[PDB]
């Protein structure tokens, strides 16, 4: 509970950084696109952030009915939503928006891009999804685990494996990390136990250049937090969302974690 | 200085790396054995090659004033007694990330079964097309089952040592890495300057070895293994062959350890 409140405070500033850059750009037809949804976490955002009109796509069907449930509700208590259920890393999203040529202002993507490692194709095609339909001065904005962090504790672990109570790491072995494929267990014990993939990130920065992009900035959740911590809003946010210190135990869960802005060039 | 000892260490890595796919290919074919070394310098691997009774040796390097004293190395040892039996060779001056080398061969449908490229290919990463070209000069005209080997720096360990580094700047008394910005490592130009005490003050380039794997199989190669220093001097000690080859070259310093443990070997096999 505490972790999933962290993450959303760490989400809330990320978002908000950037739905305020593009309100200073944009004067209407605010357009995000949220890739990988889930059960809509962040619909409250998109809300708070006052835009116009929001895609929201998964590859779990019970999980974008969720979201389009949880999206029904809040309006009934707002931006105009679309529910997609798609492989983003095999399917061109493009056919199944209701308008083929609708562009984006922002493609979030929230710990979602590394199950697109797996292979050359399927990464490339999750990037052409996120940044292919983004307007000029765009942003695509997300959270994956670091590759580097993975890979000096596996290093210094014994086996195989790393954690602790709230999470455990198995990698399918060590010394061997392939740019694509490269697999291994993230154990959220007891919530969810997924196969993952090694983003290693520069390839993901070259990568995006195909579709014109740029970053902007990467920044290990360390970081991040240390330097959005300073802002006085945001540490209001904090207080108000009952959040202080992370144990040591969630610190460590949670550092595994970068942020990463990429923004659509001319 | 005591890099007298750490040249010796090197040339002992090498000859242990040299040895294990010299005797690979001696066993697969039973002819002649043809080889390129790849930013050979000054021919410090030439005795290697000797020892190896090879037949046929293509040396070359970007470096013309290294490529003459390669040769005139090479000379030297044929005018000793036990150089009947010794390798025929030819020393071509060009920059193997730029020149195609096919085009200055004696012969220019010569091929390979050991290409070998020690402490060079980092100089490749310069960009895209040069990391590319090397290997394609590295890899195209091996035969099928020759072999790719090297030894490069560890690219994990260097950002490592920087991350971890109070400035920019991680070394001791024999070496010093200066990078130009932390956090920013691009796949090709990732520039950091490598000073060697007296030995050398040059320019590298970050090898991501996982990126450098994927190119090669562009060439149709694919990794047999890559292992650190240390990974690769803790299997290697256990055989009785090296080791009783170390001693006949005592143990390494501090300094000296940090130092070489910043590189790895590979090795990669030209499939069929
Ligand atoms: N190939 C793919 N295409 C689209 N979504 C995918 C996907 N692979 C995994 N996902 C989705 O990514 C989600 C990761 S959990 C992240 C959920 C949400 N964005 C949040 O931050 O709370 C899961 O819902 C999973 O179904
Ligand atoms: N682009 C390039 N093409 C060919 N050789 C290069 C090169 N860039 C650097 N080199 C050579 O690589 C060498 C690295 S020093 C290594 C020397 C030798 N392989 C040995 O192990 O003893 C230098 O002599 C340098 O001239
Ligand atoms: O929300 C976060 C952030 C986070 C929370 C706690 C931590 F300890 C570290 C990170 N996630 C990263 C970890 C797995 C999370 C998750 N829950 N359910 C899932 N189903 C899937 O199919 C894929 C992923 C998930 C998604
Ligand atoms: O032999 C090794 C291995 C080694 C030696 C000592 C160590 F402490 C650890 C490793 N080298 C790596 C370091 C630079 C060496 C070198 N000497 N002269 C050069 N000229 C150039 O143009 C480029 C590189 C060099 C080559």
């Amino acid at each position: 509970f505490y972790l999933r409140n962290f993450n959303n405070w760490m989400k809330s500033v990320l978002i908000g950084e950037f739905l305020e850059k593009v309100r200073q750009k944009k004067k209407r037809d605010i357009t995000v696109l949220d890739l990988g949804c889930g059960k809509g976490g962040d619909l409250l955002k998109w809300k708070k952030g006052r835009i116009n009109k929001l895609v929201c796509t998964d590859i779990a069907d019970v999980s974008v009915k969720q979201c389009q449930q949880r999206y029904e509700d809040m309006k009934n208590r707002i931006f105009s939503a679309e529910f997609i259920t798609a492989d983003s890393s095999k399917e061109l999203l493009i056919d199944k928006f209701r308008d083929p040529q609708m562009c984006f202002d922002i493609c979030s993507c929230q710990f979602v891009c590394h199950y697109s490692f797996e292979s050359y194709e399927q990464a490339d095609m999750m990037l052409r999804n996120a940044c292919e339909r983004l307007s000029p001065g765009g942003y695509f904005i997300g959270t994956t685990p670091n590759s580097f962090e993975l890979i000096r504790r596996l290093e210094a672990s014994e086996t195989e494996s790393f954690g602790n109570e709230i999470y455990t790491v198995k990698f399918q072995k060590k010394g061997d990390y392939p740019l694509f494929g490269c697999k291994y267990d993230f154990n959220l014990e007891g919530v969810v136990d997924v196969p993952e993939f090694l983003v290693y990130f520069p390839l993901l920065n070259e990568m995006a250049k195909k579709y014109n992009m740029k970053l902007v900035y990467k920044k290990t959740f360390l970081e991040f937090y240390e330097e959005k911590i300073k802002n006085n809003e945001n540490k209001m946010l904090l207080k108000r969302m009952g959040l202080g210190c992370l144990s040591k135990s969630e610190w460590e869960a949670t550092s595994i974690y970068l942020v990463f802005a990429f923004e659509k060039q001319q």
